[PDB]
């Protein structure tokens, strides 16, 4: 009842921006989860980067890249939202920066020529979350490509529970040892594009590591988060939203009001 109580706020809350909320939020100290439409599609944005991400230490971890390699692209034209690869055009990027800088940033160029020269693509980013597990997320355009955020379109879409299990394998689990999983970690820690999302859920001095996406059409943004509270286990938050009319307006605080609400379905 205490979910059917969440559950219900949920349901207000996506009436009131008429759109839809996707939530799965898991308390790791007590097993408790909650969820609302938690194996339904949602389209992910950005916020696949945060596995980018993990793949490329799954990758180093097996010695097939070294962390500090530059990778140069001072001839490419960079995609749209590249903050970080542009002031480092001339010079290049060590592939670890890289790949923060398309967690931490969203940047579309250090993701669009990762996934071209390390990952085998779209394709090749699917393939790693088959590898740990997770039949749902889908990937299959480039960075701009699949923001589209067609209603009713399953390409470049997951459902909430399969990211929050895939974050949990990845952050919280073992498939990426010590060393690396505490790097990774400290990358999610260090998202510097979700102050408004579920940050916002939780008292300030709790950590947080997250994964904005903002498709910028269909109102579609999503939020994905480990926490950890004092005194307490981490917990899996993630939070996916559309809504009807393309031209809508993704909405920060209703992110921020369904994680308050799934936090507390599982405390
Ligand atoms: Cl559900
Ligand atoms: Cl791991």
């Amino acid at each position: 009842n205490k979910s059917d109580a969440a559950a219900k706020q949920i349901k207000k809350l996506e009436e009131d921006f008429d759109g839809r909320i996707g939530v799965f939020a898991i308390d790791t100290g007590s097993g408790n989860t909650f969820g609302y439409r938690s194996d339904e599609r949602f389209p992910l944005c950005s916020s696949f980067k945060g596995f980018l991400a993990a793949a490329v230490l799954e990758r180093v971890q097996q010695k097939k890249l070294d962390i500090n390699q530059k990778v140069k692209y001072e001839s490419r034209d960079l995609e749209y939202h590249s903050p970080i690869t542009t002031k480092y055009k001339g010079s290049g990027m060590t592939l670890g920066d890289m790949a923060s800088a398309a967690l931490q940033y969203s940047d579309n160029g250090a993701t669009n020529i990762i996934m071209e020269r390390f990952l085998g693509g779209p394709e090749g980013m699917t393939k790693f979350m088959r590898s740990i597990g997770d039949n749902e997320f889908r990937l299959d355009r480039w960075a701009l490509e699949l923001n589209t955020a067609i209603p009713g379109d399953k390409r470049d879409t997951s459902t909430p529970k399969a990211v929050a299990n895939s974050l949990n394998k990845l952050a919280l689990g073992n498939v990426l040892n010590a060393k690396v999983k505490a790097i990774y970690q400290n990358w999610l820690k260090g998202n510097t594009t979700g102050d408004a999302r579920i940050r916002a859920s939780v008292p300030a001095d709790w950590v947080v590591g997250d994964k904005t996406g903002s498709c910028g059409a269909y109102g579609t943004a999503n939020d994905y988060a480990v926490i950890w509270p004092k005194n307490r286990a981490p917990l899996i938050v993630s939070i996916y939203t559309t809504r009807k009319s393309k031209d809508d307006k993704h909405s920060d605080k209703t992110i921020a009001e369904a994680s308050r609400i799934a936090i507390q379905a599982i405390d």
